[PDB]
């Protein structure tokens, strides 16, 4: 009644996890027992939530009232900013385990799922994902926000089709501002994702955002680091000088201007920043603390 | 529904194999644990075949299932080529459990059993096999390929007809160029099995074919160790000095001719090089890349 | 049905016993996890006796037998011979856990108890259990053999009565030559226990007997050690020279002719050497191989 | 060789914690099975934070680091901006773990020590930081930046003058328009600490600037959270009512101008934003709880509307 | 003094996988309790590949094998025929573990060391192993037979040019046969190996060289699947509808002709029937699925009726 | 300092077997345990044997003895009545560790061995040891008693000559008699032997003795059963049917007289009962299969009677 315990499972936990918040949260006495018990009864197919149980509920029940979902609040879907549309399969299927993978990243680039969507958010997903030279139509569209559903056993489509909608509706309010720039929803986008990915903790977006501006304005290619990890398919940490040759229109190294596409889904700030540059003379910038320098000269006598 | 997942268990397997194949197919999580629930609550009769499982299945519905039998196909008794009756004896008894090998062994030689598939299968299984000199008369009459039953509690009985039955079926290919060499079924298994035996990897059997019947016939010995091994009722590796004085008739160092009959069942390749032997004037050879000589001399100055 | 399998379960077995004759008889898989089983559901009630059981049995099915004690031949009281009450009463105690130590002696020396057997069995319970230098009344009326009991938790008295009829009924045989040569139960009986407990194992038990029956008519003192033992009550293996000076009418290093009464019962060869001794003119002997000296001196210069 | 996975244990974490951030982590396999190993060997004395694990690394050698608390020391020393003096103690000790944390802010407030910096740095710390009203005389001296040592037992002293110079020489490219504004360094850390803590990384830092001159021009107390939390020496993230009525100078609810002294340190922009603010006639500013972006309005009724 | 069992580890065994094995092989009693031996002292760096266990065999030793990834060294280099590179350099690695794959890969096709063969042995390996369209120059030219090497670090030159130095010594014979038909080496390695991997053991070889010799001077494509696996380089049993698509000089089934080369090493049987093939009219041939017995017929009618 | 327990692990004793005998001897506390132990540590070599184990020895101490098979060594060599000479093997392997079984069995049947016997002992070992239908030359010429050896590896001549020395002391006084009734040492140890076999405890041996010589005399065959289960090197309790029609001079139920030579050593019990049996009409005897009280009926209708 009163003696109730609000526990909270988030979508992808192990059993161990699962386990472990149990007594963390005083519901059971030895996490490794429960372990036991759902190994040993072979309930592994738990459903992520929030549950309201109490101490001493029998482990079956207890168990029971997890296998059928029966919560209080659903599970999470979360979708951090500055991921790829491969990162986001990954969080789908570990929320939604009867997915796989690959199935998953199919419907993503199917072209008539991608279709329903420049005809379902006409305003917001057009023509422009079609470009032969993208990788994959919908990246950068899949919003970075927490997602639930109420359905059983929901569809990549149902799945995707929200994240599509999120970024719909988070960006009504950027629309005439982008009417006054002549700038696409798809460029917007672009701008945003390369400002995502070199953005580090507390730098300023902005100034970023006037660097690549600047070098756009005076014809001088991005060269920016993460576009090529995004033509390499790979999140990794550094970027070799065999990278730098990578044949794709995605390395801004060897190709002027923006990429085909965004490489990854952006924040608040980042959008901000894409829209509202700063007003500067600065060409290049170096990460870590982010130094601004305005010159060929002055970045290259700033190693080490 | 389109969550099964189809898992195989070979006759014979132990509950690790079992427990282990279930955590391969990711039916449960753990094999451990498995083998932990099957001893607890004694549900050792586990019958082989092939199931449709699913995760998250209850554990005592997977091993009611299994211990019920209620699979997609049955369990396979492989017979492999080159298996002497008492291999073959160890291979039922580890496909039906509930019968004892000292009981197979008595069923395959049994005077009224053999009597049966003689008046059964008279055109493969004749008065040959009665011979006093032959240790067991099914020897090399249990054909080798993979056989399945629908019966509970099937009999040794039932088991073995289908192996006899099979050779019956198989050589009927070989039957008139049997008739063209007047050549008995008996002379003709006998052969196949001391090729099958001497037989390497991808050594030629047509070659080896012709050494035994080129030494029959110049009324040479056929000096074949496997038949040594064979009248010593052992499966062992080398054979010592002492083992070629064994007094047998199958001993081919001490008795001239092929032996009174089969020292194991023959594949189909044995079987086509002893009806269709190379023409050669070999008399020797040596097994490891397999050298035949044609002369006494060549042979001895070929050791190491 | 033709797929059983008898064990067999002694009378004051552990639960670790248990478990290992079944997996010894291959009714379980795993001795540990059967012990598992029964402390996991505290099912340690488990009745001996012979059970007909098969493989794959159900754990509790196996237990369940086993509590209700659905046996195919009851559990076995075996008393060896050689043996004193206290003896017995460990023995009564571990085939009838119900009872306890301290009550089985106190029945076996109740006054009640006692004359209620000098009644039943008068011809071999006789007055002579009263004498009030006896330590335990029936001590060496209860016989060596193997007795079973149909009723469930028989008391102490039902146990004890079966033991003194046994004597009875064994004892029928010498009972006319008790008559010849005027033998009371009780000496017999008396005699037999000590050629008992000096016995070895392939010794002559008619010479030790003569040893004793000579030294009583020459008024010497059997000076054996297995009475001083039995007066201080200890089954140990030596007996010190402190030991001998125990005072006890039973001391027979201080007390002439046989003690008060038996100081254990009886096999059927000590009962047969008391009745029919040897006749010889030793006087002392050693054991370990048992060599009878016939003088003083021999003996005295026969240690080491 | 070996690859290296970092592990975060938090203070306070059960034996089971800490298993399953290591199954997490896939530097063990099972969780159950090492909450075993610690229980039968009794290894119960586990320290929390950092620690660089080997997946395969044998049991015994992950619960002897642990127990002996053999955590990731730093190659280097960073100090970021919107850190007090507290913070700078943490990033000191798991730096130099042969320093105490307790001496170190003794150091730090030592009038002895304190006094030698205003002797050695005359331009930049002065008698100002001696003001009865501070709590830490040096809050908001310190520079972030990424310092290093050369020395093998530096003492606190060594390290923390070396962030006292660091502000020293970082500040002389501002000392042209603080003589020409009359400001002192101390109110010029001062104003910079409040914009730093109140500013999300891309906020316009100059407007914020703007709506503290404005009230203190106009006699409106700041009323800056920041302030109220650093008046608590408290590390939290919101303020409750009670702590807006906490005792204290620094408390920019319960008194007008600016506090006694910085609440902490500050970052070039902040300090950009102290000295070259926006010329508005904005008074109040409230930052999303969701996205970060603030919004600047005129008046009190426009400022309560955004609920 | 000891019973050795070899037990083999399949790569990507799971614990479970490698306990039930040992169980299996009677080197333990209880595949669950080693499982959880390997856990709990965290040995989960278990090598695939094969051992020599003793039963009995202190666990600690069997896992401690396995972790180092001691496996069972053979005491002679042995190549069979039907070769490729690729499997002699992992039975020279197995060998000489000292030496890498991905280095005895590049010696065997190091334009220098080639060279060197080609000076070495000018009878045998000829400019015609570096035809452009070929992918591994010595494909073919590495003799199937049993080798030993009395050095201590064996180079992968030194075992390679053994292989080549069997080949030029072991085709002697076949020279005059050679000469009279004007076959070069290289024609004669290539249309042996194809044979090679085309027939089961007891399979006529001499019939199915006829096969091919027929549709050469018919001009029909010679249609092998192992010359798309090796075009492929992939060492399956089935090929695939497209793979037989797959752009390469070797694939028999888009390229009239024999391939630029051989794509695998030889027995004597198949260099007999490159050499001395039968005379008949068969353009077709399959071996079953089952008894790998070689049905020829001369139509493709005869030849799909086989279905 | 420490108490001393006795254990016995049968031949083919399973570990659950082992663990169980070891909690039975309170010498462990828990047989599950100790499995596990076993199973974990992989030591699953344990020897059968007798061992002296003390409680609260460490587990590995006691796994330890068992795998190096530290059995208990007797002090001293006894050797009983009624033993054969492979019986008295085991009794001396025991007793002298560094001896084989097969090599003592040798050596009493070695042909120069017996021949130094027949020449050390000419009064005692003859030449009717060697006749060619006995078995093993000594059986029964090598006295029960207890033997201790001075020397360091005691060689299996030394030992058994000592046996043997002790027949020829111990029959020192049956001489005179001997000679009266011109009994050949060997007859007589024969006699001896099947009255040993026959006997339990308290039986009067000098009647059993009396019915074989009637039997003797009346030219019935002995019947002893003894002597067919010493045809068939066997030491079983119970002669089945087909053991009665072994082909053997041992087997008294084929053959008429005494065997060729004695069935085991004897005692001086069943020696004095050969010399001097008792002049009685009895040919029959059965000792209870429960009571091992012997009966003595003088006819064959008689003896059926008993069943
Ligand atoms: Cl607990
Ligand atoms: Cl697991
Ligand atoms: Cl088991
Ligand atoms: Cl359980
Ligand atoms: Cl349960
Ligand atoms: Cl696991
Ligand atoms: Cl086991
Ligand atoms: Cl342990
Ligand atoms: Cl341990
Ligand atoms: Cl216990």
């Amino acid at each position: 009644s009163k003696e109730k315990i609000t526990v909270e499972i988030p979508a992808g936990s192990s059993i161990s996890d699962i386990s472990t918040i149990l007594e963390d949260k005083k519901v059971i006495n030895n996490a490794s027992i429960f372990s036991f018990y759902v190994k040993y009864n072979n309930d592994t197919n738990l459903k992520a939530g929030n549950y309201e149980l109490s101490p001493a509920m029998n482990t079956d029940q207890i168990v029971k009232k997890m296998q059928e979902g029966k919560t209080v609040a659903p599970a999470k879907l979360v979708i951090p900013e500055g991921y790829t549309l491969d990162q986001i399969a990954d969080r789908i299927v570990a929320y939604q385990p009867k997915l796989k993978k690959a199935d998953v990243l199919k419907t993503m680039d199917d072209p008539e799922f991608v279709a329903s969507m420049i005809k379902a958010y006409p305003e917001t997903v057009t023509n422009d994902v079609l470009n032969k030279s993208i990788k994959h139509p919908l990246e950068g569209y899949l919003y970075p926000a927490t997602y639930t559903f109420k359905g059983t056993d929901v569809s990549a489509e149902q799945i995707i089709t929200e994240m599509v909608k999120a970024t719909d509706v988070n960006i009504a309010k950027y629309r005439d501002e982008l009417t006054k720039q002549k700038m696409s929803v798809h460029k917007f986008l672009t701008m945003s994702s390369i400002i995502e990915k070199e953005a580090t903790e507390n730098v300023d977006r902005k100034m970023i955002a006037s660097v690549f501006y600047n070098r756009l304005a005076k014809d001088m290619r991005l060269q920016t680091d993460p576009t090529v990890l995004y033509a390499l398919g790979e999140h990794k940490s550094k970027t070799t000088y065999k990278d730098l040759e990578v044949d794709s229109p995605y390395n801004t190294y060897k190709n002027n201007g923006l990429p085909p596409g965004p490489i990854s889904n952006s924040g608040d700030s980042s959008m901000e920043a894409a829209l509202y540059p700063e007003k500067s003379d600065y060409l290049y910038f170096l990460a870590n603390k982010v130094y601004f320098s305005k010159t060929l000269e002055e970045h290259n006598k700033l190693k080490e």
